[PDB]
C-alpha cells in the first residue's frame, strides 16, 4: 500500500510519517515546507518506500502527481494558526478549505481508496455538551479556522459518497509534543527565553482544554485508520483527544517549572470573554468513547503530556 | 432597510425580491443570469427602489461593490443541480462555497448586519431520522451540492463569529412553483411535451420528499428573518419544509393527470440502490417544529403543493 501524507513534513505528519514508514507502507510526502522542515524527516530521505515532493497544494499539477499510484491519502496539510482568521482569514480558506478541494478533485479520477482527514475540535465551536460527542449538533464554529475546518469535512464526504472512496474524519484536540512550531506551549517557552522575568499569557488564563501528546496521537490515528479500514462505513467520525483537561495558567506554571524560571505573570485579559483571541474556544473537551471502542485510551493524560512536551522541546 | 439579494433574478430569488420590494424594502439583486432572467424580475426594472446588478460572484470586486451601503444581505446565489455533481463537481464548488466566501470577504469590510442564506435539506445526507431535525449529526452529505452547502454554512458561521454580525441559516427541502427552470416536475412536463405516451422516471420511483409550495416558502423565510432581527442569537438554523412528502411516481401521476395524459411509465432503476443519480437522497423530510415556533405552518402540504406547480407550470407554458 502507497499512502500520501500532506503536511508529512509538518509536526503530527512527520511524527505519522515515522509511524507509516516503521509499519513498513509506502509512504510518499507533499509538503510546501512553509511551516514544516526536512530535519522533520531527514531520517526517511533516500528510503526505498520513501518519496519526498516538495509542493503547494494550491498547485494543481503537482496534487495530480501527488496521488498518482496512491491506495490511501492522510490530508493533514494545512494552516493551523486560529489566531490568524481575524486578520488573515483569506489564508486559513486557501490552506484548509482550498487545497482540500484540489486534494479531492485529484483523488477523483484516482485509485485511491481511502482519505483520512485531521479535522479538528473546533467544528464544534462553544460547544454546550462537554465531553463534546461526534454527533453533537448544530456544528456552530466560532473562527475562520473552525469553519475551515467544517468546510473541508463537508466537501470530503460529499466527494466520498459521489465518486466512490471511503473517508476517516477524526477531530483532534489539541495535539502536543516534539517537532511543533505553533501552540501556547512553544510560544511560552520562547516568550521565556527571551525574557525570564516576566511571561505574557494571552486571555483570562482559565481558557480550559484537552490535550494529547503525539506518541498518542500517531497510536490514535493509526488504530482508528486499521478498524476503519476492517469496516464498511463510507464516512465514519471520531474524536481524539485526552480523558482530562488543563488552563492555560497551569500550562504556564508547568512550562515554568520545567525551565527552573520563576517570571510574572502577565495576563492580557483577552477578548470576547477572557479569550486568547477572537475565535478562541474558552472550554473544550472531546468524548473519546467512540475511539476507545478500538483499544486505543491515552497513556499520558494532559498534565503529563505537558510536562513531557515542554521536556522534548527543551532539548 | 437596503438589502442585497443574490441570485435574486432566479427562482427562489425573485418571489423574494417582489415580497421585499412589496413592503418596501430597498433592493439591490447581483444576478449573473446564468441561470435567471431579467423576465423574473422586469416588473421591477426602473424602480427607484430596485437596483440590479448583473455579475458573477466569481468576481470579488463585483461582490465588495454590491455589499455597499446594504444592511442585510440574502445570499441565494448558487448553482442548485444536484445531478451534476458527478460530472461538474467544479461547477457546484464555484457557485457554493466560492462565490459564499467572497460575499463573506466582502461583508467583512462592510456595514452588513445580517446574512441570510437558503442551505439545503441535503446538508442531512441520507438522515437517519426522520423528520429531521436541525441538530441532527454527524451531518454526512452525499452530494457534492450537499456538500458545498454544508461548507458554505460553516464559513458564515466562522465568519459572523469572528467579524460580529449575525447570520440566518434556513435548510430549505424541495422549493416548488412558477418561474422554476430545475427539478423533477419541469423535468416530467418537459419530457412529456416532448412525447406523452413515455416518461422516463430517474431512479425507483420510491424516492421521497417533501415538496413546499414557493408562496409558503417565501413566508417562511420571511417570518423567520423578522423573529431573527427580532432574536438574540449570533447564528440560528432553521429546517424549511412541509408536514409530509410524496414519492416520485405520485410525483409522475400528478403531472400526468393535470396534463391530460397517461403515458407509460419507464423506469431507469437509478444507482446506488434506485436514486435517481450519484447523491439523490432517497428519503427527506424535515422536522419544522423549530419554524413552527415563530407561527409560520404551509398553507400546502407536498400534494397540494405539486399539482399547484403543475398547473402553474402549464398556464405559464400557454402563455
Ligand atoms: N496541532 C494540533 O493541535 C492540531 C489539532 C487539530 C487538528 N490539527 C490538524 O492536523 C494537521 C497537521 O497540523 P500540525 O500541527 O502538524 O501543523 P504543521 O504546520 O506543523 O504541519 C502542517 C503541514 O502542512 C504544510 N502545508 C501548509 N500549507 C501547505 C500547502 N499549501 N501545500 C502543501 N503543504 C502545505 C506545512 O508546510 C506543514 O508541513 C492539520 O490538518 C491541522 O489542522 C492539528
Ligand atoms: N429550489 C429548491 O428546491 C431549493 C431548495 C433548497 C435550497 N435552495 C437554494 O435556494 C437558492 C436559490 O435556488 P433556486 O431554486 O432559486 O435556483 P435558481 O437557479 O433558480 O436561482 C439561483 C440564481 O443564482 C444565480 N447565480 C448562479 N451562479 C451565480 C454566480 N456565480 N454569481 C451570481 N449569481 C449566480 C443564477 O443565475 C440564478 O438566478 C440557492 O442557494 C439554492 O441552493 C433551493
Ligand atoms: C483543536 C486545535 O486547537 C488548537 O488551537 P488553540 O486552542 O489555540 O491552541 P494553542 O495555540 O496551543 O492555545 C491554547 C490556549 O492557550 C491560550 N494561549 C495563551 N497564551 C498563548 C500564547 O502566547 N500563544 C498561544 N498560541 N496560545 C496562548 C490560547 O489562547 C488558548 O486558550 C490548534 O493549534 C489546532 O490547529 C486545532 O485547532
Ligand atoms: C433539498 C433540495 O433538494 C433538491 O434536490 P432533488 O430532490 O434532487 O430535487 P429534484 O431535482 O426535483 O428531484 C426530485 C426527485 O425526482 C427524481 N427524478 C426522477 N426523474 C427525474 C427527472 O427526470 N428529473 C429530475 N430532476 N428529477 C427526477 C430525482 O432523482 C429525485 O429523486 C434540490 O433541487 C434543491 O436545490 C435542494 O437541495
Amino acid at each position: 500500500m502507497r499512502v500520501l501524507v500532506t503536511g508529512g513534513a509538518g509536526f503530527i505528519g512527520s511524527h505519522l510519517v515515522d509511524r507509516l514508514m516503521e509499519e513498513g507502507y509506502k509512504v510518499r510526502v507533499l509538503d510546501d515546507l512553509s511551516a514544516g522542515s526536512l530535519k522533520n524527516i531527514e531520517g526517511w530521505l533516500g528510503n526505498e518506500n520513501f518519496e519526498f515532493i516538495k509542493g503547494d497544494m494550491r498547485d494543481v499539477e503537482i496534487v495530480s502527481k501527488a496521488v498518482k499510484d496512491v491506495d490511501a491519502v492522510f490530508h493533514l496539510a494545512a494552516n493551523p494558526e486560529v489566531r490568524i482568521g481575524s486578520q488573515s482569514p483569506e489564508l486559513l480558506y486557501e490552506t484548509n478549505v482550498l487545497i482540500t478541494y484540489n486534494l479531492l478533485n485529484a483523488v477523483r479520477n484516482s485509485g485511491v481508496k481511502y482519505l483520512v482527514f485531521t479535522s479538528s475540535s473546533t467544528v464544534y465551536g462553544d460547544a454546550k455538551v462537554i465531553p463534546t460527542p461526534e454527533d453533537y449538533a448544530p456544528l456552530e464554529p466560532i473562527s475562520v479556522y473552525g469553519a475551515a475546518k467544517l468546510a473541508a469535512e463537508a466537501l470530503i464526504s460529499g466527494y466520498a459518497h459521489t465518486f466512490d472512496f471511503r473517508a476517516l474524519i477524526i477531530r483532534l484536540a489539541n495535539i502536543i509534543g516534539k517537532r511543533s512550531n505553533h501552540g501556547v506551549i512553544y510560544d511560552f517557552i520562547n516568550k521565556l527565553k527571551a525574557n525570564p522575568n516576566e511571561l505574557e499569557i494571552l486571555g483570562d488564563g482559565t481558557q480550559r482544554k484537552s490535550y494529547l501528546h503525539i506518541s498518542d496521537t500517531i497510536d490514535g490515528i493509526m488504530k482508528l485508520f486499521e478498524h476503519f479500514l476492517n469496516g464498511e462505513e463510507r464516512v465514519d467520525f471520531y474524536n481524539l483527544g485526552n480523558e482530562d483537561w488543563i488552563t492555560v495558567k497551569e500550562i504556564a506554571e508547568i512550562v515554568s517549572e520545567e525551565m527552573n524560571l520563576n517570571p510574572r505573570f502577565k495576563f492580557t485579559g483577552g477578548v470576547d470573554g477572557g479569550r486568547g483571541w477572537k475565535g478562541d474556544v474558552k472550554l473544550m473537551l472531546l468524548s473519546i468513547e467512540k475511539a476507545k471502542r478500538t483499544g486505543w485510551k491515552p497513556r499520558m493524560n494532559s498534565y503529563e503530556a505537558v510536562r513531557k512536551t515542554v521536556r522534548e522541546m527543551l532539548e
